[PDB]
């Protein structure tokens, strides 16, 4: 399936993109310059993208968003912890 | 109908969510903690989500990701200036 392959690949990449931001905050224990607003609103939007994926029945949309949400929450947690 | 309502609303939220990070770098003139790798990888991935949207023919996926790409380059630009 061409569509899902591309979808999984897009989602593998956008979700994993969050890992370097997480690791950086963790390694340096600082996130002063990181925008909390961005991740706050990203989280809600991403939760809506999840719902959307469920309605149109598309697994790559579903998966990428659930997992990004976990990773985004880490980032939010470290922004608050190292503040 | 319902589908477009959620997609568009999602796309409006996640796309606009990128704006505060650009504004923050510009206002504080600092981007040390911001990860350049994250945004480079997001650009590539979002670019693929755009292809995906066209393939599965979902306009909210297509449009949200195009506007997002512009904003990500915008962010990348200010990460580098500061
Ligand atoms: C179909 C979707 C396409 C429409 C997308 C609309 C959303 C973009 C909004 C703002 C970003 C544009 C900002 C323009 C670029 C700003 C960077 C700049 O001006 O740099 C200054 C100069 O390079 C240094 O002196």
């Amino acid at each position: 399936d061409l569509n899902n392959l591309i979808g999984i690949i897009a989602g593998a990449i956008t979700t994993s993109a969050l890992i370097p931001q997480a690791l950086k905050i963790y390694k340096t224990k600082s996130a002063r310059d990181v925008s909390l607003a961005m991740f706050i609103f990203m989280a809600i939007g991403i939760t809506l993208w999840f719902f959307y994926g469920v309605l149109i029945k598309e697994i790559p949309v579903i998966l990428a968003n659930l997992i990004s949400l976990i990773l985004i929450f880490l980032i939010i947690f470290m922004k608050i912890r190292y503040g």
